[PDB]
């Protein structure tokens, strides 16, 4: 509340806090630590994104969006974690310091800012973003199908009112154009993460056709280290491969359009838990969630730096 310090991290927070949170972060670590406000939500909510960097101009950077479906509130929560982590360990482990000497990290906590509002506000368990129409009474679109990557294939649905409808056109949301402008437009991204929950999965491309990527023993290898990696504190166990071999096919997606930009580090995070809780994780867990999917993460951008 009055200070990054005092914040409670180990609870749920609504959107006004959240973003409260990020200006005092920003306060505290001038040095460290600017937000950028790549654009604004359908109901004209700020779209804010944290930049943490050493300095430079144009360094290599590392993305990671957390909150594209907004009931997945553990991703949220570990977005804002991930940010106090990153001012506290710079400097004190040689790892991640040596990352931000020499990469750029944007980091989008809420990536769905009008779906996460209603969540709170009305039906906690809403997903979508709250775009509307004219041939449907159905609200919103699924943000991790609107994407330029096989686009309206299968695997989204072309119905408004399913909970994977596609929308009208590739990047037709607000939320995710604002993603694709920024990224296309600096050019110079070397890792596109995207954090959703659940099912404890580490995933690369492609999730719209079964065409392997011919990146595809590197990263898989990056793939088992890292979840060798997050199992290490708590023994959470992760299973990892490509979207549609691992879960389904599903079209639209947001690292087979990163990846197809060339980014070739590009991987999406299904935190937990398997189903007890499923999308209703209790508040006891943040912390421990947060701390092993930072290893997971910290083990690919290492290797990003190294490669």
């Amino acid at each position: 509340a009055r200070s990054t310090n005092t914040f409670n991290y180990a609870t749920y927070h609504t959107l006004d806090e959240i973003y409260d949170f990020m200006d005092l972060l920003v306060a505290e670590h001038p040095q460290l630590v600017s937000k950028l406000q790549i654009g604004r939500s359908y109901e004209g909510r700020p779209i804010y994104v944290l930049k943490f960097s050493t300095g430079g101009s144009n360094r290599p950077a590392i993305w990671i969006d957390l909150g594209i479906h907004s009931r997945e509130w553990i991703t949220q929560a570990t977005g804002v974690w991930f940010a106090k982590k990153f001012t506290e360990d710079y400097g004190q482990d040689p790892s991640f310091t040596a990352i931000l000497d020499s990469m750029d990290i944007f980091l989008e906590i809420v990536t769905n800012p009008d779906g996460f509002a209603f969540t709170h506000s009305q039906n906690r368990l809403w997903r979508k973003t709250r775009s509307v129409t004219s041939s449907s009474l159905c609200v919103g679109v699924d943000a991790n199908r609107n994407w330029d990557a096989g686009f309206g294939k299968a695997g989204a649905s072309s119905s408004p009112c399913s909970e994977t409808y596609h929308g009208k056109y590739a990047n037709s949301e607000v939320e995710v154009k604002s993603i694709v402008d920024f990224v296309k437009d600096h050019g110079n991204f070397k890792a596109f993460l995207s954090i959703h929950s659940y099912s404890q999965l580490l995933l690369y491309p492609y999730g719209y056709t079964t065409q392997s990527i011919p990146d595809k023993t590197e990263l898989n290898q990056v793939a088992k280290s890292a979840v060798a990696a997050l199992k290490s504190l708590y023994g959470t166990s992760y299973k990892y491969g490509s979207i549609i071999t691992t879960i389904y096919q599903a079209s639209g997606g947001s690292i087979d359009w990163s990846y197809n930009q060339g980014i070739k580090y590009s991987f999406t995070f299904e935190l937990r838990d398997t189903g007890r809780y499923g999308f209703l994780l209790p508040a006891s867990q943040i912390i421990p969630t947060a701390q092993e999917t930072w290893l997971g993460v910290l083990t690919i951008m290492e290797h990003t730096v190294n490669n």
